[PDB]
C-alpha cells in the first residue's frame, strides 16, 4: 500500500464556502448512507482486499473517507476541487474494473445520485 491521500496541508490555502458546506452536510452525508457506499468509505487497502495490482493501475486514489476528512478539515479552496475528488473516485473504479462488474454497478448508482445532488448547489 502507498500512503493514503493527504487530508491536511498547512501551506495550502483553504476556504469555507456555502457550496463546500453543502457538499459535506448534504452530498457526502447522503451518499455515505447509500447501500452501495461501503466499498468507497475508506482508501482501498490492497493488502487486505487482495488487489496487489490496485496501485499498479490506480495512480490518483481517492475515496469518500478521504473526501469527508478533507471537508471536515476545510482542506479545499472551492466546491469544484471537491467535486473533482468524487469524479476521480468513480473514474478509478471504472478504470480498475470493467463494464457490468458488481462494483461498477455500485459506482454507477452512486455517480448518478452524486450528479443529481450537485445539479443545483447553493449560491
Ligand atoms: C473501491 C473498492 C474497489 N475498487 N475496485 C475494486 C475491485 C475489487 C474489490 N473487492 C471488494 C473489496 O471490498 C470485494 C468485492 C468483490 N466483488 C465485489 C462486488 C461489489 C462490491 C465489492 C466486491 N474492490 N474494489
Ligand atoms: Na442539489
Amino acid at each position: 500500500n502507498p500512503p493514503p491521500p493527504e487530508t491536511s496541508n498547512p501551506n495550502k490555502p483553504k476556504r469555507q464556502t456555502n457550496q463546500l458546506q453543502y457538499l459535506l452536510r448534504v452530498v457526502l452525508k447522503t451518499l455515505w448512507k447509500h447501500q452501495f457506499a461501503w466499498p468507497f468509505q475508506q482508501p482501498v487497502d490492497a493488502v487486505k482486499l487482495n488487489l496487489p495490482d490496485y496501485y499498479k493501475i490506480i495512480k490518483t486514489p481517492m475515496d469518500m473517507g478521504t473526501i469527508k476528512k478533507r471537508l471536515e478539515n476545510n482542506y479545499y479552496w472551492n466546491a469544484q476541487e471537491c467535486i473533482q475528488d468524487f469524479n476521480t473516485m468513480f473514474t478509478n473504479c471504472y478504470i480498475y474494473n470493467k463494464p457490468g462488474d458488481d462494483i461498477v454497478l455500485m459506482a454507477e448508482a452512486l455517480e448518478k445520485l452524486f450528479l443529481q445532488k450537485i445539479n443545483e448547489l447553493p449560491t
